[PDB]
């Protein structure tokens, strides 16, 4: 069997204090510690989740009645271990996926929808050329239908952004205050409808202390917001999704736990405790959170990333609840490896 | 600050019974989780070690007396995240160094030093395009001077070897024995002299079970050999060397625990039982082991890896004990951070 430590739950099924003898899945085609992006549709009708294969390749998961895998970008195109991040508006018609070439190079993937088209591209933005910090990861926001905005770590370690919009194309845009962690994972998002304009931005990081830190886009120019964390694993996973809760924005911030569980803050009128969502060890890697308003007027979650021992888990928060059903979610071939717990 | 589990030690300086509060290092200009190759001279004279920048370029670590940080191989060579394996041969004046082109495909550096040269350059293997699993760890050995060995995972998870020798160019050799974990880390190393033919070539890698499992080659052919670890953590680092000690190979071969600490098991006239070398939690991530034998007929062993929070670390084994000095190898630009041990998640 493979060795896990026994005060450390490995799925849902491991037992109540800890693993002690179970059977879990290594899907090898997946590239280990996969980064992730996903956006569901605001309807809650599909879902898109993008991620790496073992060969480098980038392929979808879109869920639509029964979840479907495909390749968006060939092997070749992206960096081994590029970050993702992705853009849906239209409201749901229009895609963009952000990524890094093997020269650590802004890159982008277009996929439009609109009139019943199906056209899947090369964007503008890898004419910029922008040469990003080897680690950066990657965030980004639209708003007013196709203004957009990418957030990547300079070559200095500084938190940048990229604007295209208005007929003006793809331009170097604000640097951020704060002082990012070299290898930070980023996540931005945009409290206000995608359709709408001025945005409401706001980005989540670590800094160099190992704090967690926010940016806030509001009124006149960024600064530094009121989610601190003071303290957090080293290069934690971070991912954020927005949506209305009541007709007001509701931020929900997720990092790991010291013990690779997923620990989750919620803004909405204010920032509440951080709370574990659930026991079960994650894989130390990237995680992907979206969101989406019900027409009861409540938010759905879901968070994507890699699951023990290599597989890619759907948690699913639903009518108030995390689901004690944890999904996963076949990209290739897979075997069944026992997992013991084993204490020091 | 950073939190670390409270029940595992992150440094030689923390605390008794794990992190309490403590300053580490992170050198951002070390791959974070970068593979490691090495050889020290079987003089002991001089110490090599090959890495990963986070700009993806290769470097190499070079000690005598005083480490010194060149580059040997440019962005764009190898894939982000490589594996590293290396050759020493001569006794020690050339120099092979294996690792994955961006396409998944075996490359090879040379770097040949005999009568006084100094030559960097582009090994015959790149030109066979010998495309391999993308996940695939490598290993090398020599033997009987320039007779190479290159091992590697094949796409079908099979361990695989390539040949080079006896003016063949480089052939594609056997298909070894076993049922390998998709990705393992492997490390193959030759209790023969590098001058002797034949070799006796062992290597160990973790099977499709966890546990971890031995390839032998002798005379006759390959098989698994009697190297059996029921259980050791998924995709755990392994790395093996061999050195005769009193006349005799003394095969070292590290893995790590699940608390991350490095497990030794030694092969001298028989196996002993796997040991913990000392407690403090390394980075899961790959580390690489060479050896040497002094005149007198004791074995050194250094170990190399990454420490907390991303540190080029080396474990000195000398004159019979573990050196509680854990050295640090500085390889750019470096941050600290106060670390702070945390029982809980909340
Ligand atoms: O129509 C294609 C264009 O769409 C815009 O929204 C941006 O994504 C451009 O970079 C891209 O070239
Ligand atoms: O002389 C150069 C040659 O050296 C041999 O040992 C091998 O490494 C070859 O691949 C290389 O081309
Ligand atoms: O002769 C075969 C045996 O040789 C010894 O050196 C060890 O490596 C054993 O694990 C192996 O099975
Ligand atoms: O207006 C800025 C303010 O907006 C929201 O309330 C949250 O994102 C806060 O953390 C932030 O300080």
């Amino acid at each position: 069997p493979v060795e896990f430590p026994k005060s450390l739950r490995a799925s849902s099924h491991s037992s109540e204090g800890g693993t002690t003898k179970e059977e879990d899945i290594y899907g090898y085609e997946l590239l280990y510690r996969s980064a992730f992006a996903s956006y569901i549709a605001p309807t809650g009708a599909w879902n898109l989740v993008w991620f790496q294969a073992a060969d480098g390749s980038i392929k979808q998961a879109r869920w639509y009645g029964e979840w479907v895998i495909s390749t968006v970008l060939a092997p070749g195109k992206a960096l081994q271990g590029t970050p993702l991040t992705a853009l849906l508006w239209g409201p749901q018609d229009t895609v963009r996926l952000y990524y890094l070439s093997p020269q650590f190079e802004l890159q982008e993937w277009c996929w439009d929808t609109k009139n019943g088209a199906d056209n899947k591209y090369d964007g503008a933005l890898n004419a910029a050329k922008v040469k990003v910090a080897p680690y950066s990861k990657l965030g980004a926001v639209s708003f007013g239908g196709a203004n957009l905005r990418v957030y990547y770590q300079g070559t200095n370690n500084k938190l940048e952004e990229y604007t295209f919009g208005g007929g003006q194309g793809w331009k170097k845009g604000a640097t951020l205050p704060g002082d990012p962690l070299p290898g930070t994972y980023i996540s931005f998002v945009n409290r206000n409808k995608w359709d709408a304009n001025p945005p409401s931005i706001r980005g989540y990081f670590q800094t160099v202390t190992g704090s967690l830190a926010e940016q806030v886009w509001e009124t006149g120019g960024w600064r530094i917001g009121q989610f601190v964390i003071p303290a957090a694993p080293f290069l934690t996973p971070i991912s954020a999704t927005v949506s209305p809760e009541k007709d007001f924005p509701k931020i929900h911030v997720y990092w790991l736990s010291v013990e690779s569980t997923i620990i989750e803050s919620v803004n909405w009128h204010g920032w509440k405790a951080p709370k574990q969502i659930d026991n079960i060890s994650v894989v130390k890697a990237d995680i992907s959170a979206t969101s989406f308003t019900r027409d009861d007027g409540t938010v759905d979650v879901r968070i994507y990333g890699t699951a023990q021992l290599n597989v890619l888990f759907e948690r699913i928060f639903r009518y108030g609840v995390w689901e004690e059903k944890i999904h996963s979610i076949s990209v290739g071939k897979e075997i069944p490896i026992e997992v013991v717990g084993v204490a020091a």
